[PDB]
RNA sequence: GACGCAUAAAGAUGAGACGCGUUACAGUUAAGGCUCUGAAAAGAGCCUUAAUUGUAAAACGCCUAUACAGUGAAGGGAUAUACGCUUGGGUUUGUCCAGCCUGAGCCUCUAUGCCAGAAAUGGCGCCUUCAUCGUGGGUUAGGACA
DNA sequence: CGTTTGTACTCCAGCG
DNA sequence: CTGGAGTACAAACG
DNA sequence: TCTCATCTTTATGCGT
C-alpha cells in the first residue's frame, strides 16, 4: 500500500497546488495585476517552486524564504502596496488540506468494558511506579507532586539517595516526566491502576506520427538496448561511451561515467536526456486522457465469439468499458450476433482434443495452460476453437 | 511464565508538502539535413536532434450547486469545538470491505495548535450567521467473494 | 501457390 | 510480475 | 527527500 499512498499524495499535491494557483490568479487579477503584465508573470511563476520551509533558514529546491523575498522584489517593482503583497505571501503559506494528527489513531481499553495519549496520563504512570515504594501515602503524593514540577527536581533525587531505589526506576521515573510520550495508554483512566488495479502507466509516451517514443536519460538506457535512440548522433555516441567504459550487458553508465562520456550536462546538473523508441508496446494499448498517451495493460476484458449470417465463427476482443472512450485506434465491428465469451482464467477445451485448459492470456487467438501436467509452457490456440468448460 | 510500565531498533499504516522525471502546446537558442534565391559572401523557408523558458495534464469515472471557495461584518471560542461519541452519507460497483472525505445530534470517552506575556489574560488559527463575489469540492493506481 | 494462424524469442512497466 | 506487445520464421488451411 | 501522528514485533530492564 506504499506505491498507491504515494500515487496518492502526488495526485493530492497536484490538486493543493491546483487550489493555490487559482487563489493567486484570482487575487492579482483583483488588484489590477492581469495576466498580461509582469509581475502576474513573475509572481504567478514564483507559486509553482514556492519552496520548502520545514527547516529553519540561518541569518542574513529553495526555501520558502528565498521565495518570498523574490516575490516581494516583483510586486514592490510592480508598485504594489504592503497589504497587498501580505496577502499574496498569505496565498504562498496557505495551507489548503487540513493537516491532521492529534486524534487520528484510537486504541480501547483491554478490559470488558478511548484510551488517553501517555503524555497526557503522565501523573497516573508515576503513580503506577511510585505506589509500590514502601514509604507512606502522604510521601507518595509528595513524590507525585514533585516529580511533575520541573522545579522541585532537586527533591525527586534527594528522595532517590535517601531510599536507594533502583537505578531503572529512577530512569522510568525521568522518562514519564521529561520525554515526549509518543501513543496511548493500553488501559483507560479508570483501569491503568487497576493483480494491481492501474488502468494505465505512470509515465505517459510520445505517440506522433504512429510511433510511441519517449524521452530517457543517458543513464537509463541499458547497453544491449542503444539501438532505440532515435538520434544517430547520440546513437553512435552512446555506443562508443559502452565501448570505453567496458559495460558488457544490462546496467547504464554511472553519472561521473556519463560526465566523462562527453554528454552534456542540464543546468540541474542531470545529464541529457535522449528519445527513444518503446519497444513491447503496441497502438492497440494507447489511451489518451486529455493530452497524454499512456500504455495500458488492461485493454482486453474479455474475448467475444461471433457467429455471422453464414455461420462462420470469428472471435473478436472485448475492450475495457472504462477505457472505451479513451482508446486512440477504432473500436472492434463485429458483424453477426454472439455466441460464448471467454474471460482470462477460464477453463476451456480445444476443438478435437479431449485436454481440459485453462486461459492464460487471451485476444483474438487467446494464450491457454494445460490445468494439469502443464511444465510451464503455454500455446495459443484461435478462440472460435475453444469452447468453455 | 503472564500482564503492565520505560527505553531502543526495525517494519507497517495514515496525513501533508518540497523536488526530480514524463507528456501536450507555445516561444527561444545551438547543431545538422533538405529546398529556393544570389556573381559570390551568404539571405530565407521546412524538418530533425539537443538545451532552455512559460503554461497545462497525469487516472477513467462516481457523487456533490441543499455544494465548495474567497472577502467583509457580527457573534461564540474549554459552560467551546472536532481528528472524539452516537447514528447516517459519498467514493460504491453485482455484493461486502478497507482507506479517505463528510451530514445531523451530542459532550460519556478522546483531542485541542501558533504568538505576546513569570502569569491571569489577549490576539490569530477555529465554529456559527448574514451580506457580497465567484465556480468550485470530495474520493478514486487495494483488497475479498462473485 | 497465397494467405493465415502458430511457436520462438525478446521487450515493457516512476523516484528522491 | 502480469498481461500483453512486435517480429521472424514456419507449418498449415483455402 | 522532509514533516506529523499512531500501531506491531523484537530485545533490555523495572513492578505486580
Amino acid at each position: 500500500l506504499k506505491d498507491r499512498r504515494k500515487q496518492r499524495g502526488i495526485r493530492r499535491t497536484a490538486q493543493t497546488k491546483k487550489k493555490r494557483l487559482r487563489e493567486l490568479k484570482n487575487y492579482l487579477k483583483s488588484i489590477g495585476y492581469n495576466e498580461s503584465t509582469a509581475t502576474f508573470e513573475t509572481v504567478y511563476s514564483l507559486a509553482h517552486k514556492r519552496g520548502y520551509d520545514y527547516a529553519d533558514m540561518p541569518e542574513e529546491s529553495r526555501h520558502r524564504k528565498e521565495v518570498v523575498k523574490d516575490v516581494h522584489k516583483a510586486m514592490i517593482e510592480g508598485r504594489a502596496t504592503e497589504e497587498q503583497i501580505k496577502r499574496v505571501e498569505r496565498i504562498f503559506n496557505k495551507q489548503y488540506r487540513p493537516k491532521r494528527f492529534n486524534n487520528r489513531i484510537l486504541t480501547k481499553c483491554k478490559v470488558e468494558d478511548n484510551t488517553p495519549l501517555r503524555k497526557n496520563v503522565r501523573d497516573l504512570l508515576i503513580e503506577n511506579i511510585v505506589r509500590f515504594f514502601p514509604i507512606e501515602q502522604s510521601e507518595k503524593d509528595n513524590l507525585k507532586d514533585a516529580v511533575l514540577d520541573k522545579n522541585r527536581r532537586e527533591e525527586v533525587k534527594s528522595f532517590f539517595r535517601k531510599h536507594k531505589t533502583d537505578e531503572h526506576i529512577r530512569k522510568q521515573v525521568y522518562d514519564i516526566a521529561d520525554n515526549k510520550l509518543s501513543g496511548r495508554t493500553v488501559f483507560c483512566k479508570e483501569h491503568i491502576l487497576e493483480r494491481g488495479s492501474a488502468l494505465h502507466d505512470r509515465n505517459p509516451l510520445s505517440y506522433k506520427k504512429g510511433i510511441i517514443t519517449r524521452r530517457f536519460m543517458v543513464t537509463e538506457i541499458e547497453c544491449g538496448k542503444e539501438d532505440d535512440v532515435i538520434s544517430e548522433t547520440y546513437r553512435e555516441k552512446l555506443k562508443e561511451a559502452f565501448k570505453r567504459f567496458d559495460t558488457k550487458k544490462g546496467k547504464c553508465l554511472t553519472d561521473k561515467e556519463a560526465k566523462e562520456a562527453g554528454f552534456c550536462i542540464k543546468k540541474n546538473e542531470l545529464v541529457m536526456s535522449l528519445k527513444c523508441s518503446i519497444k513491447g508496446t503496441g497502438p492497440g494499448q494507447m489511451i489518451r486522457i486529455n493530452n497524454n498517451v499512456f500504455k495500458t495493460n488492461v485493454h482486453n476484458v474479455g474475448v467475444d465469439v461471433y457467429l455471422d449470417e453464414k455461420g462462420k465463427k470469428k472471435a473478436y476482443e472485448r475492450k475495457n468499458p472504462r477505457l472505451s472512450k479513451h482508446f486512440i485506434e477504432p473500436p472492434p465491428q463485429p458483424n453477426g450476433r454472439v455466441s460464448f465469451t471467454l474471460k482470462r482464467r477460464d477453463m476451456v477445451t480445444v476443438e478435437g482434443e479431449d485436454a481440459i485448459y485453462r486461459i492464460k492470456k487471451l485476444g483474438t487467438s487467446p494464450t491457454i495452460e494445460a490445468v494439469v501436467g502443464s511444465d510451464g509452457k503455454t500455446r495459443t490456440v484461435s478462440a472460435t476453437k475453444l469452447t468453455k468448460a
